[PDB]
Parts: structure tokens; sequence; C-alpha cells
């Protein structure tokens, strides 16, 4: 309550079987600026007012396990213009595992899935990524 | 020699005070073609010979200054079918501030004057234009 929070203890509800994600990025909101000026205004710069909103895609990365094929499962539910949409919840936890900051996403479906690359000299774990589109985002703190 | 001349150092004598313009275009001469063929000619295309002459109107553009109302002054000297006609001289200058190519224009009077347009978002100088009719043109080089 008095200390600033760290950024390494979180969880994601995505209607998937397993949990334990490595990276989650892309949480933004924006509004466009509209500008205006008429000829007789004594200042020689413009006036500004709000416009339309814009939201970003969300990226998630996790490690690969035997028997788990969930990213592909969700991506592959796509017909011509129909797909299975889900509600997404992201929460940041503190030392006593209590949800402190919550991000609520609306109508999210997977737009991209990327698998790992194979290197004969690579001493690292295999990681996979998913990219998701949505129609809304909301922040709740305290 | 082996090098030609550039196109950005010139002057205009027109009867007004200022002697600097930003654009001068319209310097042309032409003759019509007359065609002829009789029935028994062994070639099946026509013969060509010179006809009447034709000259073009001349356009000049310059920037706007406080206190200078000369284009309008010249245009506004028009009675029913009488107007003040002037001799026009255009010269392309050299390094020694002298003339190399001279265009002499005979019996010129202004047929059109256009002022600038006003834009609340325009970051440019205001420019005005004049269009002139004449009864002759002559070129002198060297």
């Amino acid at each position: 309550a008095e200390y600033p929070l760290p950024k390494f203890h979180f969880q994601v509800d995505w209607g998937g079987s397993r949990l334990g994600f490595t990276e989650v990025s892309g949480l933004d909101v924006e509004t466009e600026v509209i500008e205006y000026r008429e000829g007789n205004l004594p200042q020689y710069h413009k006036l500004k007012m709000p416009g339309m909103q814009k939201f970003s895609n969300i990226t998630m990365k996790r490690g690969t396990f035997q028997g788990d094929n969930d990213f592909y499962k969700w991506w592959n539910t796509v017909a011509l213009n129909t797909i299975e949409r889900r509600d997404l919840t992201i929460s940041l936890l503190n030392e006593k595992h209590e949800p402190v900051v919550v991000w609520k996403v609306n109508r999210a479906w997977p737009t991209k899935v990327q698998s790992t690359d194979l290197k004969g000299d690579g001493n690292e774990v295999a990681i996979e990524s998913i990219e998701v589109a949505h129609e809304g985002l909301t922040i709740q703190n305290g």
C-alpha cells in the first residue's frame, strides 16, 4: 500500500487449460486529436479537441510442454468470418497473492500464432507466442 | 563556350516601381500551316505553306507588399475601349548584372488581375498575378 509494486507475479484467465505465461505486453488506450483554427484568431496556433478511440493488439509468450496444443486449438476454430470469442482477464498479484490491478478485455480472438525456431547450437528453452485482437479494455485498481 | 545559362536571374521593365518577380511565362511565336493537293499529283499527301502569325498572352507573378497597389492601378485605367498601353522589356541577366537575352513586347495592356486566396492553415506568402495582351514580340540574343 506504501511500497511500489514489482512486475513479475501475475496471472491470465484465457479459457485455456494450462497457465504460467512468460510475457504479456500491449496494454494501451488512445484518442485522436482534431485541430481547428479560423482566420481572425489572435493566436497563430490551433485549437485541439478529442476524436475517436483506438486499442492495440495484445501479445503473450509461454514455454512449450508435451501434450499442450492450446494456442493452435483456439486459432483453428475459425470459419469464413466466424470464430470463438472469449473474455480475457489479466491480474497482477502481490506478495500475499491478492489481485491488485485487473485488466478486462472484451471479445478477444487470436489473430496470430508463432512457434519456436530450431537451432543445432541453441542452449535455450523453446517458446511460442500468440497475438490477440479485441473490442475493448478496462483498468481496475483499488 | 560549353556551358549554358541558368533560369533564375532576370528583370522586367513594365512601368511600375518594383523590378522583381517570381514568375514570368508565355513567350511564344507561331505561324499557321496551309495545305494543298491537286488530283494528279503522284504523291498521296499534301503540300504545306506558311499562313498567318499568332502570339500568346504573358503571365507574371509576384509577392504582396504593404503600400503597393500597382497591378490594380494599371488595370483600372480602362475607359470604354481606351486604355494606357506600355512598352515591355524582359531581360535575362549575367554575373556582371547585365543583359544577355532580351524580349521586347509591343503594345501591352493588362487583361486580368488575380489576388491571393486566404487559408487559416496556410504557411505561405501571399502571391498575386497579372495577365497581359500585346501586339508584338521580338527576341535579341548576342
